[PDB]
């Protein structure tokens, strides 16, 4: 604020002549030693020719008001001056006077253009090493799809991933049109480079995803299919067989999301129709779902086959349709080894009782239960009556609520899923600086990055979320306190 609150100040015997407000900021006449300008609680400045000639220095300073003697250390010498940038760094008490003053035998004027003024540890060495049985502790990464966040070019991503995880999912580059952009032209280069790095680092890879209706990654030739239903289904088989066979041979790819998000968001729930190219191009049929599983099993009988979805942890209509599908597949000998609960949850919804009940329904059918995409939104437009209780900026209370919530979810997973049915827990991203949720809810969020849903902050430092996750793994009581 360079248009309100500024004062002339004299620390020496020479009187000041106040300040002048202009479009440039705040100016004062450097009348003598200790004459300056201050405001109440890093600068940009431009000094006059008479000031440089004077040989006088500039002193940024701060002092407690009325207890005046208590930060003399700062100094910008005349020789450092010619529009410059000047920075300055007992400070905390429960009124502070700050500014800059001329030192020496000054003359001319000083214009100040701007002024701005500006570490938690979870004490977890390696999150993966705390797992009470040998199940994957995993993370989604960016690859060539993000110039900024690509695992293979971003050394901060590499460091956090190496430190804590032992299992990886590609955020986008193993999706359908990324693997087969045009008919018959498969592209394995970038995803092979990713798998190689995982292998080099003793991490296994979860493949995401063989079949998924989301329009931006449906291959154009599939979206625009103009042939028969059976030839479409034959094309879908070729897509799956080529990719599964290839990754079987590469090694280190242990499980696939075979079909992702085939169930609608209605109540009661049904398989997707008009919004799925797979339903429409198969001739208005959901036979492609079971077929994809059969085709994937034939291509690599050892790879673990998941059906993956969101909201199936809520224990309502979507959960029911998912369970009915699994039972139907079992009754008809359609191969399926596990269910992936994406687990994109809110802070207070759905309840741990419901999440646990939903996972247990899959446990009781003898299948693996894998948490594939866990994150915990601090703000989420469908939760806690948003925006009535919007949290912005992020607070310590919300970070501690998030610690408890991560702990509660991981504990529920451990309490519900027997050792040999644990397919893993993975979180959907590393740093809050790059969560998918901020883009997904950008309209509701008014383009602000306010979901803060992951284990590490924008600087890759630990959040209490990480401590909550570890607390669950070690059987420590889940709390929202340090
Ligand atoms: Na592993
Ligand atoms: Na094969």
């Amino acid at each position: 604020d360079m248009a309100n609150g500024w004062r002339g100040n004299a620390s020496g015997s020479t009187s000041h002549s106040g300040i002048t407000y202009s479009a440039d900021g705040v100016t004062f006449a450097a009348l003598g030693d200790g004459v300056g300008a201050v405001f109440d609680i890093a600068m940009v400045v431009n000094v006059s020719a008479e000031f440089k000639a004077s040989e006088a220095n500039l002193q940024i300073f701060a002092q407690l008001k009325e207890d005046w003697s208590k930060e003399w250390d700062c100094l910008a010498a005349s020789s450092e001056l010619t529009d410059l940038t000047l920075t300055c760094t007992k400070f905390n008490q429960t009124d502070v006077q700050v500014g800059i003053q001329a030192k020496g035998t000054p003359a001319g004027t000083i214009t100040i253009k701007s002024v701005t003024i500006t570490a938690y540890s979870a004490n977890v060495d390696h999150l993966r090493d705390l797992a009470p049985s040998d199940f994957p502790i995993g993370v989604a990464v960016s690859n060539t799809d993000s110039a900024t966040y690509n695992l293979l070019t971003n050394s901060r991503e590499q460091a956090v991933v190496k430190k804590h995880f032992n299992h990886l999912t590609a955020g986008n580059i193993m999706k359908m049109s990324y693997m087969q952009p045009t008919e018959g032209n498969f592209n394995f280069t970038n995803a092979d480079a990713f798998v190689d790095w995982a292998t080099e680092n003793n991490m296994t890879v979860h493949g995401h995803a063989l079949v998924w209706h989301s329009d931006y990654q449906v291959p154009n030739f599939m979206k625009n299919w103009a042939g028969s239903a059976e030839d479409f289904l034959a094309a879908l088989d070729t897509h799956i067989t080529t990719i599964v066979d290839h990754y079987e041979a590469k090694g280190n790819l242990v499980s696939w999301d075979v079909v992702n998000e085939a169930i609608d968001d209605n109540s009661p729930a049904n398989f997707r129709t008009t919004d799925s190219a797979f339903y429409v191009k198969s001739g208005n049929s959901s036979v492609y779902i079971e077929r994809a599983f059969q085709t994937a099993r034939a291509a690599d009988p050892a790879v673990i086959l998941y059906y993956n979805d969101y909201n199936i942890e809520q224990n309502n209509a979507k959960t029911t349709k998912m369970v009915d599908m699994v039972k139907d597949f079992q009754a008809r000998s359609i191969p399926i080894d596990g269910v992936g609960f994406q687990m994109h949850v809110c802070m207070n919804y759905p309840s741990i009782a419901n999440i646990s009940a939903a996972m247990k329904k899959v446990v009781d059918l003898g299948l693996l239960v894998k948490i594939t995409e866990l994150d915990v939104a601090v703000n989420q437009p469908h939760c806690d009556a948003y925006p009535a209780n919007k949290i912005n900026p992020l607070t310590e209370a919300a970070q501690l609520a998030q610690k408890k919530r991560y702990c509660d979810v991981v504990k529920a997973y451990l309490d519900t899923v027997p050792v040999n049915q644990r397919g893993g827990i993975s979180v959907w991203g590393t740093t809050d600086a790059n969560t998918w949720l901020d883009g997904l809810y950008r309209e509701q969020f008014e383009d602000e990055k306010i979901s803060w849903p992951l284990l590490f902050d924008n600087n890759y430092n630990d959040k209490p979320a990480l401590r909550g996750f570890a607390d669950a793994l070690i059987g420590t009581q889940c709390t929202n306190t340090h």
